[PDB]
């Protein structure tokens, strides 16, 4: 479901992903998502508009907008959080990636 | 470059992909793309608004919007066509996937 965050059942580069696909867009067995990388060692020079910083599990994460990809529902693990409250920054980052400023 | 179509140097599910990332968005060594599937046997029931039909190599192709993913520049092969003339349908499909109608 859109803006919900889940873990991967099968190991991936990153450990969490936020579903960014519309809830009215039906793609049987799959969902478009954006991975979240730990912002623990990641550089601050990175555009926050394109790569929003979110907070889950008492830590900071970077939404890896440019690593967007679809995942089969078979790999969708437990839901760990809801990022719907960050819809504005998430929307802006996605739009920026395709259409610029 | 945005809206340009290329072949994969390494075999993938599909054989062509259209670069949909903004030309002002810099992601060293990678680009966000959408694969194109042959519309030869593919069903007509599929939403054309979400999955635009384009023409390359004297054949019809379906832009697999929901299979969007980034590819490393190392796998980007020869450029075969330019779909910039279909910017309107491409833009609408991408936007629809995330934000609905
Ligand atoms: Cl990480
Ligand atoms: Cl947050
Ligand atoms: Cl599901
Ligand atoms: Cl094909
Ligand atoms: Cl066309
Ligand atoms: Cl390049």
């Amino acid at each position: 479901m859109q803006f919900k965050v889940y873990t991967y059942k099968r190991e991936s580069r990153y450990r969490l992903f936020v579903d960014v696909q519309s809830d009215i867009i039906d793609t049987p067995g799959r969902r478009m998502v954006i991975p979240l990388a730990s912002a623990r060692l990641l550089s601050d020079k990175v555009s926050r508009e394109l790569y929003p910083v979110v907070h889950i599990g008492d830590e900071s994460w970077r939404m890896m907008t440019t690593d967007m990809a679809s995942v089969p529902v078979s790999v969708i693990g437990e839901e760990v959080a809801d990022l719907s409250h960050r819809e504005n920054d998430i929307k802006n980052a996605i739009n920026l990636m395709f259409w610029g400023i």
